């Protein structure tokens, strides 16, 4: 109802927790933000429980763990990452200072299931399913991911998959890390920057992401921009006419008219020994153009995935306010609204 | 190699032999589907578990392996035994299925209940048909874990067999198949107190017994907090000697932050009943797994006088657990699960 705290040092830094939260072990692999690992005697699970570091030393930082906490208190589904509970230490706002996010203590990301496995197809099915399912749902409240890759999808020993760490990359130039192994998934027209761009580059991520479980080999991996690109248009094809007007920026378009011939391949030879309706999805995930790529939606209706497709059990989100997006306010306002969040948290139904 | 049919129940795919008929899903099991159905050869009803996802991860490899060394193993006319396991592929390269069947029993201990009210005749024959199942797998180092009434069935003719064991790992708390449900548990586990023998199958035993004495649940709880309030107004608060014997001391703190209450007389609880079975329950429904009676040794309690027979109590063979100190990686688990599907041998007749 109303829980006591109590206080300890970790990290080099006191943690003052619910009591709840029990042998906290800061198992962290991590910076921006400290974590540690504990048995949530409530429930009786181990959970994740994150320490935001200088959560409001800017606006910039002020606005993103507002950003951030919004979104994780929206986003209730299966296939997706959930807020456990949220808390802060301070007894006002006028004491306000540390946020507290806890989750469920996820399991290893994809990459550690997948080394050079082939994985079998049923196994490749259930996982991009769920993939699929979630991304309908992000998808749903005008959310788009951008940095989806294997360590971004946390999978059980039941093969139940979630979907982590949302967008926090908004467009190319930003904070992105490692330039070498991170593009491997990115789709063309964000690395290129056309304004040609939509939800479905998500999808693009999904189509490199099920061909190396197929394969068991990464798709496009590509040292830098320009061999990255070469690798990919040398399975696609190079950029049809009706592509190339739709590109506004004309840097980006001469530099593409530029580029020789390629054909697009056939991939039911790039991808031998493959279901047919597998191939045949991948060449609608795979696709250079935003205005022709399969949705999330799509996919799912797709018959590689008969067996798993129920309409009924692949919910949307509900309506999500982005308004305090482009708003201009104070960092104390920034501060109060992410204050009120904290305060108003109600835990999901169990 | 005989021939196989698709299907689809359940959002599953099931590829069985031409000879299984007219499947049906009749519920979920442990880790996998069961579907009833109708034997060819043999004019039987049949049941068919789907193993789930038996080799997508290293705990399911294991699980699966574990699963039907178990089942291979067990030849007791109170435990489920094995009629046939199969898989549809021809190869390892190609083993990715793993199906087992048994007989289809006529009804669990729900619907028993739910069906008629039980004389205590009756339900003497049925406790004593668990006990020396439980004898049975105790023998071959063997803890079940979740005995509950879903997991008891019963022939026409009364016979009654334990169904689906419980996958050996600590997985506390946390459900190594559905979320919710427990009531026959025995607290030792539900706060991990020290370590658990195999009398925590027995507590179970006690639950279900009384369940089947008086109409109702004897722990109906609604989460895990609850439970233990309806457990200790029965049982009373534990003892020195037990605080002692508990090893985690994060649990202390929640025992002496609870109101102390004393222990019940059964007879009060349990109006009108047959002595030797309240006599029989205190025994089972005590605290300390070290005074927890046996399975053994309730066998041979004044209870079951009339089908007490020890050289018809038998115990198993020899199992050789030694796989289960080993780490081994996937297709190694699923190497060893498919030399059993190649060397099974159905029993005779
Ligand atoms: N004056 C500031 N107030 C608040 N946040 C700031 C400020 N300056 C930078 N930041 C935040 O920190 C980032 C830069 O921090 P940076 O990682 O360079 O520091 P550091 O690694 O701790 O220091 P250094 O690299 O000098 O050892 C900026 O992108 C911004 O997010
Ligand atoms: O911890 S994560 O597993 N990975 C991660 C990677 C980069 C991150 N950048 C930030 C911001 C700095 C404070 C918030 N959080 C980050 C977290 C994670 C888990 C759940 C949701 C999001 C992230
Ligand atoms: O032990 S099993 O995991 N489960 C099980 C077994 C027999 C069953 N017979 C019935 C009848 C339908 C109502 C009673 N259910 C049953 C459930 C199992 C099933 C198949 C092969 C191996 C092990």
């Amino acid at each position: 109802e109303r829980p006591t705290f109590y206080r300890q040092e970790l990290n080099k830094t006191i943690w003052e927790v619910p009591e709840r939260y029990q042998n906290l072990s800061p198992v962290g692999s991590g910076a921006y933000g400290s974590v540690c690992a504990a048995f949530d005697t409530k429930t009786g699970h181990r959970v994740a429980v994150k320490k935001l570091s200088r959560p409001f030393q800017s606006i910039i930082h002020a606005k993103r763990t507002y950003r951030e906490l919004r979104l994780l208190k929206h986003m209730k589904h299966e296939n997706v990452i959930g807020l456990l509970d949220v808390f802060t230490p301070a007894r006002s706002l006028e004491e306000f200072n540390d946020v507290y996010l806890v989750t469920h203590l996820m399991g290893a990301d994809l990459n550690n299931i997948v080394k050079c496995q082939k994985l079998t197809d049923d196994h490749v099915q259930f996982l991009i399913y769920q993939i699929l399912r979630g991304l309908k749902y992000i998808h749903s409240a005008d959310i788009i991911h951008r940095d989806l890759k294997p360590s971004n999808l946390a999978v059980n020993e039941d093969s139940e998959l979630k979907i982590l760490d949302f967008g926090l990359a908004r467009h190319t130039d930003d904070e992105m890390t490692g330039y070498v192994a991170t593009r491997w998934y990115r789709a063309p027209e964000i690395m290129l920057n056309w304004m040609h761009y939509n939800q479905t580059v998500d999808i693009w991520s999904v189509g490199c992401i099920m061909a190396e479980l197929l394969t068991g080999r990464t798709l496009f991996p590509g040292t830098d921009h320009i061999d990255q690109l070469k690798l990919i248009l040398r399975l696609v094809g190079t950029p049809g006419a009706e592509l190339l007007k739709k590109i506004s920026s004309e840097s980006a378009r001469n530099y593409i008219q530029s580029l020789a011939q390629m054909p697009k391949m056939n991939f039911a030879n790039v991808f031998i020994g493959a279901n047919p309706l597998a191939v045949d999805l991948l060449e609608k995930m795979l696709v250079l153009d935003s205005d022709k790529r399969i949705t999330a939606a799509q996919a799912l209706a797709h018959a590689y995935f008969a067996q798993y497709h129920d309409p009924d059990d692949e919910p949307v989100a509900d309506p999500y306010d982005q308004s305090f997006e482009s708003r201009d306010l104070l960092i104390d306002e920034w501060k109060s609204l992410t204050y009120d969040e904290v305060i108003s948290f109600v835990p999901p139904p169990l």
